[PDB]
């Protein structure tokens, strides 16, 4: 739709791509923020820091995905031409309950997020496309309610979908590794149905990068031309943008995958990029003070960024083909 | 919108009075099925005998609010005739919890009730206007929600408010009583907002008529010219379609606040007609048989929802005037 249409083009760049970056983490924050004092920390101290990377960043960045509990400051903060995304789920899982279902900080609606100047919504969604169905079925009913809520809206729904299994507690692990394709790229072909009205799908790399040969220090667990083959599936398991989240892997190793990523011939249609660009700045504003973390991000900040946007230039395509 | 125009109607007769049956009760029926036999009510049961009553009454009625859980076979079985509302609310709340806190279905969306042939949907929130907002602010904003996925997907949104006080226990009580027009109204004023894209409200009447001058065998709270401003105030409070909920009063007192209710002005669009005329199905349907309760429903049960019928058909004005 043509409010749809104007709205995803604020997210990305000239080109005609997605280069959000990344800013949404709460407990998680305050977690990295924790090691260097390591004594709880203020909200003020880190709204103040999604402040600076906002400030300090968003110039570089074709959008910033952000938080409405801490980041609405640094969204009022952010650049012009900038763009931005604001996240809809509670953060987290129940360590006790089974099934990180899906919930919406309490106190938002879709309409109360399109007021606050975002140009998407989006909501990450744990899914696991073998539980049972009577949690699937829940997960389901749920983003067809987001799915709704944003199209009376006229707001992109972005749908963010991490992967799992309570078989396979451990992530990284070699035996997840083996079913990582079928789980992420499965989800995706859920999740593309019209019925919940899903505008641009943020995703995992098919593979996990760790264990394909030509890149793995370890066991290898696919060869090139395999792991190639998955991304390939990957492309072709959808018909809408899909763009990759780095997941907490490496500012480098990241921009290695978009490139291998587009040799292989997916057509993705961008990134949304996290902890591997500003990480190094919550040390230094911590440790070293306000004035110090604007050096870091002028300087290590914006060469990982610059580095980046370089990468996707060459490797992504524009989101309308 | 057209859509939700031409599916109010499929809930009106064709004269424009909504007269729906409230049969959408789950735990509170299944205690009922247990206040004959202190033992085990089935699901197979209730679905079976929730079908019996909607085969029967759906002749004499313009719809039926009914419920997901237990209601699929009955909404079948109703009359062609017969407009359909389905329930979305888990019903009741957490006690232990403070706020009487909204909740949906989880299995449920606003889509997978339409699925199911909804002409509406509804929704039962408790609403205390002078409650903390940090209790108000969730409420809100769920409605929010709900209320933009029916925009979407272009169905009716029938929200029932029932008022409270945390610092009035007894809803029945001269404390209430005494707030009861502000409570009630003014809630009707906030959902009447644009933003909670509200289709048709189901309220209370403005006022406990128990203590209404001439109606009242104890203490007076209003006079008779009080009370009927409380009722044109209420008219007032609200541009939109309204339809009163018995809120288990008795047949008698309630007939007799509908004309009081079309004497002092107010123009309200129907009832929700509740248990209290369907009730005595049960213990004859158990302990009398199948082929029992069924003559209950076409002797009994028909005459008090006929009865009602014809109060309403001297009383309501029309919802499209």
């Amino acid at each position: 739709s043509n409010q749809k249409i104007a709205s995803i083009e604020q997210l990305s760049n000239n080109e005609g791509i997605i280069s959000a970056l990344a800013f949404d983490q709460r407990g998680a924050l305050k977690r990295m923020m924790a090691k260097h004092q390591t004594e709880e920390p203020t909200v003020a101290q880190i709204e103040q820091l999604k402040v600076l990377v906002a400030e300090e960043l968003t110039q570089y960045a074709s959008s910033i995905l952000l938080d409405p509990e801490y980041g609405l400051p640094a969204s009022d903060a952010r650049n012009k031409d900038c763009g931005l995304l604001l996240a809809y789920e509670k953060t987290g899982y129940d360590v006790n309950a089974k099934g990180r279902l899906p919930d919406c900080l309490v106190e938002w609606s879709a309409k109360r997020l399109k007021e606050q100047g975002a140009n998407a919504v989006k909501f990450l969604l744990y899914y696991d496309v073998d539980d049972a169905e009577e949690i699937n079925i829940q997960k389901k009913a749920y983003i067809e309610r987001i799915g709704s809520e944003c199209v009376a809206e006229d707001i992109p729904f972005f749908l963010e979908v991490l992967t799992y299994d309570d078989n396979i507690p451990d992530n990284g692990s070699v035996e997840f590794a083996k079913v990582k394709p079928r789980k992420v790229n499965e989800a995706m072909k859920l999740f593309s149905e019209p019925r919940f009205n899903v505008d641009v799908l943020k995703v995992e790399v098919p593979v996990n990068m760790k264990y394909v040969e030509g890149f793995a220090e370890g066991e290898v667990v696919y060869t090139k031309e395999e792991a190639a083959q998955h991304f390939k599936d990957q492309d072709a398991a959808t018909h809408l943008p899909y763009i990759y989240l780095s997941a907490g892997v490496s500012a480098e190793l990241f921009q290695e995958t978009l490139k291998f990523a587009h040799e292989a011939g997916a057509k993705f249609n961008g990134v949304l990029c996290g902890r591997a660009t500003w990480s190094g700045a919550v040390q230094v504003y911590i440790e070293q003070g306000e004035d110090a973390a604007r050096e870091w991000l002028r300087t290590t900040g914006f060469k990982n960024i610059d580095d980046l946007n370089k990468v996707l230039k060459d490797t992504a395509t524009s989101w309308k083909q």
